């Protein structure tokens, strides 16, 4: 898992985030449709969506991109002692809108890239250090639900 100091690390970071969620959020979903146009698809509610500039004007995309860094937020604050959060989660986005690890592999990139372009210089080689490795143990408690369910993608 995380040290305390890592821990400690992530929870400073995400404080940043919290100043601005909707507008972190916003820019995650947009990096992610964007980069990934296939991810797209699986919103019936932002299918509609062809240009960034439209993405940019639609207030639902940003309401959205709350709900999902809520979450996210929500399940940090745990540091690890997550099962209770995660598992829901993990079991809605495998049965009901059918999402693929490979899509919570190119989010998790996408919100160490928002970091980097709204904090330059102020999102520091320990601070990626800890995120990285935040995202990527969500990532796996998801993957081993998403293994007992035979979810493949
Ligand atoms: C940081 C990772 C993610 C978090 C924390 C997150 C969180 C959530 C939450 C809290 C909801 C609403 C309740 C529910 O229906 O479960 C939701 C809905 C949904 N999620 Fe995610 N999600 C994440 C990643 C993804 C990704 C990568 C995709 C697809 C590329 C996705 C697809 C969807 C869809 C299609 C819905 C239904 C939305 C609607 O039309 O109302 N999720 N997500």
């Amino acid at each position: 898992g995380l040290s305390d100091g890592e821990w400690q690390q992530v929870l400073n970071v995400w404080g940043k985030v919290e100043a601005d969620i909707a507008g972190h959020g916003q820019e995650v979903l947009i990096r992610l449709f964007t980069g990934h146009p296939e991810t797209l698809e699986k919103f019936d509610k932002f299918k509609h969506l062809k240009t960034e500039a439209e993405m940019k004007a639609s207030e639902d995309l940003k309401k959205h991109g709350t709900v999902v860094l809520t979450a996210l937020g929500g399940i940090l604050k745990k540091k690890g002692h997550h099962e209770a959060e995660l598992k829901p989660l993990a079991q809605d986005h495998a049965t009901k809108h059918k999402i693929p690890i490979k899509y919570l592999e190119f989010i998790s990139d996408a919100i160490i890239h928002v970091l980097h372009s709204k904090h330059p210089g102020d999102f520091g080689a320990d601070a990626q250090g800890a995120m990285t490795k935040a995202l990527e143990l969500f990532r796996n408690d998801i993957a081993a639900k998403y293994k007992e369910l035979g979810f493949q993608g």
